[PDB]
């Protein structure tokens, strides 16, 4: 399995540069009509789920003969401030689409509308009827990885075989989620990447599609990423800190998490602050 | 007037059997794609409105030369825990349709969406223009029974004669409400009956329509009902206790009643918990 | 004893004030609450009938039906019963400092489960959810009814660190009232300048007489009941209507909302009062 | 510039007449299917913004060689009780349309749905792209009056010239807002005017259009207005007092203002009380 | 007496700090609140102008307009007036324990109706909604203005159980300040390490001098006013701007929301403080 | 001193109770909370790992990784860290009067920033956000970490009206525990009838021994930890699992919601308890 470059050194922007880049991110969100976010495992590290390629990442530790460490189970994990900031950005109509490589189920469990989300690598809580393609979002992890039989049968009125949604190394991306992600990415005038190294094709390349027809690209990550050279703005810090400052400049609160909830469909936007005068 | 079998003895499932049947009801709600509820006077007894055929029912007492007793007026009556649990089940998209034989106005006053409700026997708070068929939901009971003239005139811009909506013994069921009820009942994969003896045609037979094409039928009642033999599950207890345990297993709170409110149209579902793994 | 016990006057005819008289009496009750510095409420089984608990001496009361060879009807268990609008209005009146004390003959546990502060409540006849250590007198408020009546052994033992025998708090016919609850009820009743009675026939001694103590030194007495009561002649105002309708109108005149019930909750101690509307000019 | 009749004496209905007229207004709102409100500068005087023609109005003071006095800036001004009562009336589906002559931005900043609002004289917070006609609702006043260049450029993906939306004396009314106002006014069965002298054509005449095909007209103002003779009901008092009593009779609370918020689109109505029996 | 009464300097020119100076002064006010252990606020009629109550000595003040033969303008009645953003910011500052005491010259009743705790408020000039028993000194907070000015008989009688004559609390020109309110204001002012004045010209003795007591033993004084005030020279910081804009920016720097107003409410007694943000490092 | 300092047993193997045993132990913990009159919690670095703060002696602990020549990893700064479900469950347990005292070895500041009342909290090892006047002992809770460790001068001066030198509160290896916090922890621990330890290995003297004081005069001890702890043999119940999973199940059995975190807030003093569910019958 090609696991790419693992355990690169972290970069930390010093405070004054950090504060000034988040103001510039604010400016781009205000100026943009179609904003798409791309998330990876870096946005879940602050709730106790290790990443893949970070200092204590899954791959990084296995390369050194060590184990990844979980400070939580998938079921007891709480969405981060970043997760909840993405919920609110979608509710006030500032986020058009969310593209995620994470199988951790937290975006769905955060209350984020599934019809605005592409889970490119599947969802550990989601099993899907082989025949009728009906998905079930379960309250516990389904039990298998690699699109195998879970043991359970479809209940739609069918008795179809339910399989997990976790892609194995050689498994192709779900076409609907990839097509929705690719469509949102081409149409975006701003793509913001959060805690991904962007080292996986084609997930990691979707943000680049935004640069075609003059879109802007922002990369928020602690480590270098595959596409650092193509970004108009790279922010080297904790995504929780970036997103709490961004939300403060936008005049938005980060909503409370009520515990695990499934929203199928986005609502019309809630009221949002009026926009600053720019330049 | 055929008043059927009145004052049958109550049945109480003992606690362990009761707890186990409500878990089975939970399982059927989770497994079902289209759930229809049928309510009668048993769901209003806990707010001080007597039923018809129960031990102290209207008919039961008149058969013995006694009076029904009200512990409230129709106007001061509050929706029960069961009423409010039905509001929440509809808001989170677990209830497709509600079919009620009650004229007590509480489902509407509970905030329940009128476009998901069939009031088969009319509403004591609702008067309707003879000519333009415009309904008014009033804050007090309209004053007459049997589709007579209330005294008031239509205000749409008409001066049509306003009549009560309470069917007398020989009066046919409103076709729109009966057609919507019959349609929801045939399409349901689960019908749950709450505090009805099911002794009235065709209201009491609508739940049976669900058994055609393999639907399941659940009867919640203290007394035997006309159709006990056709049920996959009969729960003999207080509907308030059944529904508060059901809501607990589903991970749903019973919302506060803000006082009397009219919602014409259902909204898209609110977020709900993810589903348990079954079998 | 229990069989022969005097159950008083049962099944007396109900009275309904007509709407204009009813509307005018609730306005007068509002006026007396506004004018009063110490308001004490006395409740009985009439305030619980609208949540499916039958009363004792009403048309379908427990004693009334027994007299006719019939059974009373429950539309709920004690555990699944919800406090009425009246219960929740009393919670709010205490929170905004307009109720000084609450004196109740009810064993139905709903005042405590409503969230009403126990240090402002006298449960004269006990509480079906409450057991008490014979040894150290520590009370436990349970989530289910305790099991026994008549100050008997429940089966459970005290857990204070004692292992005392736990007993129910339900008075049998010949059992004396708890001294502390009677002394606090009697103290609040003498000091009240307004006593309001809700859904009691006031037929039991001394529970039913406590409201009269308010009339000494010029206190005013208000009786809210569908039936006549033992002390109708001593009342400055008698309201014949459903307590839920009286209390929801009263709360509307006072500018107070009836708070939501979160499900069963035990509050031991009252807080300082919440803000309340300013008072009308009365003259 | 024709500034009409300025500084007319105020009229105050005495309390018993005042209370009785607001009950009659309540009755007309209950009886009406399409209610349109017309607002002018009188509904903003209670938040410290002077009117034009009132005792201390802009024009009235300039006629006497004095200045208008502001007790607030446009940015720090809070919507009045009347503003917030109009928000709630629209949310519960009792207000069809709102027509405003005010440039003070408070209706938008109150959270009122822009697709139900006609700002006939423009909005001091709103600038608009000369070319693509895209509007921006800014957090501060834009800086110019009379449809001039603000200095800023369009950001839609264009670089169009942004202009203020404030009509000068000779500038024609925006056709879309005037057409929506005129359409709502003809279709209304009740028009209620709040704190306008109705002295400006065609804004001040729109309410009269309601009287065609038998609509009712209510004028709430402290001074005489151009069209007093055409009203079925004239209420001489503070609009805050009229609207707080009206809201009390309707059983509606006046919602909290969360600070400045932009809602583009109206939602389906929230639940509302059932209606009184009338006559 | 009333006709000849010295109404001081009326209609002095307004001052507007330009935006960058204004932004920097509010940051400095934030810093002084953070650094201070005892913060006392002094309010006058300037904090009520944004809800439609004209002031006394502003460009359109009551006295200013009288001097020019003109009338002041009300955009509201006293009863329909809503507390400003400033009123509600003072409520929150008291709730989170950052305001020790509030001293007000206003008779407009809005501080009380805002829900501000009366035991932390000195109403130096009285309250138009408040009448007081001549006999027993019991105050009543009414929902409408009481009717009279100058400590006269209102017409109503006391209801404590007294039948005392009820009088308004509005001081006439020659009437002495209530001793209790002056002594509590004077005590809080001497003990304050920060006094902030909002919308008063500080021209009235001794109300306008209380803030100076803070300067003794090294207290800091902040004056927020659109016009010059009697004591501008003694201030460590003078902010020339709209009080609503100053207080909404100050609350933003402090990390505090301005709470919703529920409509008119009377709170007699302050609660323990609510949680508040932790303090910035200052050096 | 610091280099040679005994860092105890680091990187001991993790234990996971299987789900049925885990479910049954949390039910037993629920039972002990219900049965107990004085419940004291002892927390350490294990309750902060789920918000991205590594512990000391866990598999990736600070000391564990140092032993292997590796670095610990932070997924957050101290300032951007959010309190865990466990932190917020402890807030609620204190609010409903089911937690008497909280004793913590953590310097991460999250208990204070969670809104937990400081007068019920002993921070045995100090708080990175808290500096203290050398002269007058006045503490300041800052919005950012103070800058220094080992009771050194921060650079700032006291603002009480004093100009005392402000020092950090972080104990160095040889620094004695603050007397007041140790005496209040020791007092609560002796008087507890239940001590529950969450995410501490209990290896530090005397912090790690305080829970044992509860076992004297028949107190019960519960240890919640993924690894063995120094005092496993003295525990009446050891739960080997994630503290977030244990505490969310415990709160579910108790009928309590885990309240929302508003962002960083300092509460100095506890309030009277909020209402809580009535207790199950246990026998
Ligand atoms: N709090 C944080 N803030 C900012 N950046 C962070 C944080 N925590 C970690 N990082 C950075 O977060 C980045 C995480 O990058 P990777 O670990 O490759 O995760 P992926 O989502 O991109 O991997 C995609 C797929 O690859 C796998 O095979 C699976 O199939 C995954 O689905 C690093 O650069 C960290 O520095
Ligand atoms: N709390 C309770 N929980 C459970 N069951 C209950 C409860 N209370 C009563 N019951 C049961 O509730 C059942 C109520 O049955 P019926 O009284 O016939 O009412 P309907 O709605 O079916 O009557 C339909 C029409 O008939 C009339 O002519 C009118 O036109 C009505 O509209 C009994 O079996 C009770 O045991
Ligand atoms: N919804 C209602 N609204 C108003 N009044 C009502 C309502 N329902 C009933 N009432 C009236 O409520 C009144 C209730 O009177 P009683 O039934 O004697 O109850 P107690 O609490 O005074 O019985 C005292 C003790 O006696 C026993 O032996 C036990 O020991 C009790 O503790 C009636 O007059 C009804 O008209
Ligand atoms: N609180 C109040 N309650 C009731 N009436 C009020 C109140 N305050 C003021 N009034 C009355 O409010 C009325 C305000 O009338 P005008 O001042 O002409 O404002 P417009 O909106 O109609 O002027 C329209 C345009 O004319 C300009 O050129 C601009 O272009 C404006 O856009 C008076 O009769 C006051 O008595
Ligand atoms: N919105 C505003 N923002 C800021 N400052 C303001 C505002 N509006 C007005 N001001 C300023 O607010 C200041 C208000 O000063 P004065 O009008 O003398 O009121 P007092 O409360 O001190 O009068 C004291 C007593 O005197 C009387 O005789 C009664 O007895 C009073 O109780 C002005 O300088 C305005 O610039
Ligand atoms: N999410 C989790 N859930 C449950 N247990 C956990 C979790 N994460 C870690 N643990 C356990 O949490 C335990 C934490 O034990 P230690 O790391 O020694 O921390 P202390 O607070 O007791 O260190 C005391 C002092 O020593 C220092 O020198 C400083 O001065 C400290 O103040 C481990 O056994 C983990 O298994
Ligand atoms: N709102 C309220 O407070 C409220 C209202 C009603 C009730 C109520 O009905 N509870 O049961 C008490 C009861 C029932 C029957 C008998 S008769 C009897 C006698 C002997 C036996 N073995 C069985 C029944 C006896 C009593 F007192 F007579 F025993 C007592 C409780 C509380
Ligand atoms: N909601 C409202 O009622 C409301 C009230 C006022 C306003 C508002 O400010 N609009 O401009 C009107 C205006 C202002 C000043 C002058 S005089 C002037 C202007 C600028 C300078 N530099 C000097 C004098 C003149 C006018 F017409 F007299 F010129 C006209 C907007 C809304
Ligand atoms: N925010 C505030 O606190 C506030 C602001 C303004 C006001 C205010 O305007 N209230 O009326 C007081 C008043 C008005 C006119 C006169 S002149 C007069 C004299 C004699 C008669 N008969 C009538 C009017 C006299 C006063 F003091 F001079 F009498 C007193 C009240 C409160
Ligand atoms: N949840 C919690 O409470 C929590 C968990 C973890 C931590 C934590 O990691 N904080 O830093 C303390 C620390 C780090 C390294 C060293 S080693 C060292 C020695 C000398 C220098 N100059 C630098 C590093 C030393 C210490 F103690 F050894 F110094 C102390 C803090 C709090
Ligand atoms: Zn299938
Ligand atoms: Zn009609
Ligand atoms: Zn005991
Ligand atoms: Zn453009
Ligand atoms: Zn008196
Ligand atoms: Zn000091």
């Amino acid at each position: 399995a090609d696991k790419g470059k693992c355990g690169l050194p972290e970069i930390f922007d010093p405070p004054e540069e950090l504060e000034r880049k988040v103001w510039e991110l604010a400016r781009l969100v205000w100026q943009s009509s179609s904003v798409v976010f791309h998330t990876g495992a870096g946005i879940s590290t602050a709730s106790g789920i290790p990443d893949f390629r970070g200092p204590h990442g899954v791959w990084t530790m296995e390369e050194r003969g060590l184990a990844p460490k979980f400070d939580t189970t998938f079921e007891s994990a709480r969405p981060t401030q970043t997760h909840m900031a993405l919920v609110q950005l979608e509710r006030v109509g500032l986020l058009r689409f969310l593209v995620s490589q994470n199988v951790d189920g937290l975006h769905v469990r955060s209350g984020f509308p599934r019809d605005k989300l592409a889970e490119l690598h599947g969802n550990m809580f989601v099993e899907e009827c082989a025949k009728c393609k009906t998905q079930y979002v379960r309250d516990t992890v389904v039990g298998t990885m690699g699109l195998k039989a879970t043991g359970r049968l479809c209940t739609v009125a069918c008795r179809g075989e339910l399989r997990d949604t976790i892609l194995d190394w050689e498994d192709s991306l779900p076409d609907r989620d990839l097509a929705l992600a690719d469509e949102a990415s081409r149409n975006a005038d701003l793509s913001i990447t959060l805690g991904t190294s962007l080292q996986i094709r084609p997930s990691g390349n979707l943000p680049l599609a935004t640069k075609r027809r003059g879109g802007r690209l922002v990369i928020v990550n602690l480590q270098p990423t595959k596409h650092d050279r193509h970004a108009d703005l790279r922010i080297h810090g904790y995504v929780d800190e970036v997103m709490t400052r961004l939300m403060k400049h936008l005049g938005l609160e980060i909503p409370a998490w009520d515990g695990p909830r499934v929203l199928e469909r986005a609502l019309p936007p809630l009221p949002r602050p009026p926009t600053p005068k720019l330049e």
